[PDB]
């Protein structure tokens, strides 16, 4: 057990049907987010359109966390019916992961000081909004106010960092969502890892009509986070002819992160915005080198882009949440001790079990590198130093 | 100096303007290819749309081979600029470009026994016609009639192994394009790394209805080529708005087409089908090989039901490839075996080398037997 208590990046709740409803403009009550019921199920219908990115809305019964986590590693052993891992619970046997006095107290068990709560079902729905910017923005205020009602940005305890969603489809709107959730004292916002949907035509995230967001978040020393989502990469799996076809994962995996960490790197969000931080959470760290290798031949061959070496804004810039298999390591000589990031994805099926036992994992380092991975990377990322 | 001669699986000749239309037939004469002109330059009009894959249909001036390596490699000098890397001479002064004798006698001085000799103009003919699956086949089939005329699929002297197009947007008529090239002489054959077009929405390299083509390609020992193409991926750069070049086009591009195509072969199982399938990756450098690994990997501890072989012992076992100059050949040797690299220069391209046989200053850390395996021999086991 370790001497002091860790601070985890990937934490989740599950959220209840009205997170996306409870406090939307009625303007948008049929182009948003509605739950709709056959009798037996309840469906999500975002925009008219039933989606799928949640198999089940109402998160009854609910996976056990970690249950996946030996498959998702390929530890299964042989002959094993991945199937027969699944194992669900009542959601009422788990109050932790929709109420915030009883997560506190659960926290309390898994010696975590300050958990990055982050969404399940919210990390869907801007894609199935991409089509409508102005449900888009009713939307992502509406699961904001929830978000600050059920868990709070960060409440006076500084156990929980609950993350607000921003989205840049409307960038005069964002700029006004960036102000609310800033002034509710939010440490922390996520930005979908994709293409920000237009009015007119998609947007790469270093559009410079986006300046006026990253400037707020650079000024207020909060982190842009960047969480696993749908980020419409599914579109590669269907150019190619697209009950799991095997060859959509593989054709997936991680591009979304890579893509969006080349889109902020290669068209100057670092370079317009230097005290700019970024978080990658739950996207692994394998993209990191073929990232590197990319940028530096980008950076080679049309210098006149390039007024800063990409590969050191990458490194100075941006934490990651690694998974749990990675070479560790490897991934320190690559980007720094100081950039490495535990999160542990509790209570998520494909998440750690037992949070702190991410430890297991960190055979490699010193006692104090590990003090830095557990904890001090964390608040690293969230703080500005006096001195910088 | 080798005391053998070498087998490049990769050459290029430029397409004279009619390497499309010489024997294609009037029905398809505005769904296919059209060389129209504005008074100064000449343009691909590929089913009614003007082309850009080719900066000059015409090739000339045309590039001095091997100018662009420093650009390719990203290994542009501290101070050097550049546009300035750029140098053209003229196509008449390089009939080797397009004339099969003239080729014949420069291939002598190069110390080259056997070239595959691939398109330029051709990579990029298949997207353009995507939406056309008629005349996607007609035009292919007037390729590789062109192709046969003048360049030969492989002539008596067996020194240049021309590799056929064969399109599988109409399986069955692929069947029949593959017999005819066959039936021809053809070692060699290219499909493009790329989503098979289809009437009512693209397939898999690995669907169904194309184990007629694989099958009958495996039975008689001839290999897929897979040649870096327009494979249409720049959709992803269009996804993220783009579409001077935006420099996140090419980082969002670079080595994904050949990545999702062997994953495609091989998760859809075309190798657990048609076990004697010989593959060859070309132009497409080795770099994506380790991340495809992970990802196999994965997918078959995940779902280990569609999963009756190690599919990446399919890659190690059906798979050669030709890497890229600058690729670490030793690390490659070490994961998918030294008898699966392959040695091609992409002579005469400005990407390519200079000298095809400078390939072996890039192969020091080899024995003198694996560099005659990567030089020559294992050449002539892809092709059996
Ligand atoms: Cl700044
Ligand atoms: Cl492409
Ligand atoms: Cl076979
Ligand atoms: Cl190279
Ligand atoms: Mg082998």
């Amino acid at each position: 057990a370790l001497n002091y208590r860790v601070i985890d990046v990937d934490n989740h709740y599950y959220e209840p049907l009205d997170s996306f409803t409870r406090h939307l403009d009625k303007k948008f009550k049929r182009r948003g987010v509605q739950m709709l019921s056959d009798g037996k199920r309840t469906w999500a219908v975002i925009g008219d359109r039933v989606n799928h990115f949640i198999p089940n809305p109402t998160f009854d019964p609910i996976i056990v966390p970690g249950c996946l986590d030996l498959l998702f590693r390929g530890e299964i052993p042989d002959g094993v019916d991945p199937a027969s891992l699944m194992k669900v619970e009542r959601l009422a046997d788990h109050p932790e992961y929709q109420n915030r006095d009883a997560r506190i107290a659960v926290m309390d068990e898994q010696d975590i000081e300050t958990a990055f709560m982050l969404p399940t079902f919210g990390c869907g729905v801007e894609e199935a909004l991409k089509h409508d910017i102005e449900a888009t923005m009713a939307s992502v205020h509406a699961f904001n106010l929830w978000l600050d009602e059920d868990w709070g940005f960060d409440r006076p305890d500084h156990r929980i960092i609950a993350a607000p969603i921003v989205s840049l489809a409307d960038p005069t709107r964002a700029v006004e969502e960036v102000d609310f959730v800033l002034a509710r004292g939010a440490k922390l916002v996520l930005v979908r890892p994709a293409p920000v949907p237009g009015l007119v035509k998609p947007r790469s995230l270093g559009d410079r009509s986006h300046d006026p967001v990253w400037a707020r978040l650079a000024e207020a020393g909060v982190p842009v986070g960047f969480h696993l989502s749908d980020s419409g990469y599914l579109h590669i799996a269907a150019a190619w002819g697209g009950a799991k076809d095997p060859l959509d994962q593989v054709l997936l995996d991680d591009r979304a992160i890579h893509d969006t960490m080349a889109s902020m790197i290669v068209h100057g969000v670092f370079t317009r915005h230097p005290k700019l931080k970024a978080v990658s959470i739950e996207n692994g760290s394998y993209f990191v080198h073929r990232l590197i290798k990319r940028l530096k031949k980008a950076a080679n061959t049309q210098p006149q882009y390039f007024p800063e070496d990409p590969v050191e804004q990458l490194r100075n810039n941006v934490w990651i949440a690694p998974y749990y298999e990675d070479d560790l390591p490897e991934l320190a000589r690559v980007i720094g001790v100081d950039k490495i990031l535990f999160g542990s994805d509790w209570p998520h099926g494909e998440g750690l079990a037992s949070p702190v036992s991410f430890t297991a994992e960190l055979k490699g380092f010193s006692e104090s590198d590990i003090r830095k991975i557990m904890r001090d990377n964390a608040l690293d990322l969230l703080g500005v130093q006096v001195g910088s």
